[PDB]
């Protein structure tokens, strides 16, 4: 992996700890 790959997995790596807390604040307000 590159520097561009490794930044695109950073990206990748930041978004998707956000896409765990938009499940989890999803659960709270409205599931399934």
């Amino acid at each position: 992996s590159t520097r561009k790959q490794n930044y695109m997995m950073n990206f990748s790596r930041q978004h998707g700890l956000r896409h765990f807390y938009n499940r989890r604040r999803r659960s709270l307000r409205r599931y399934p």
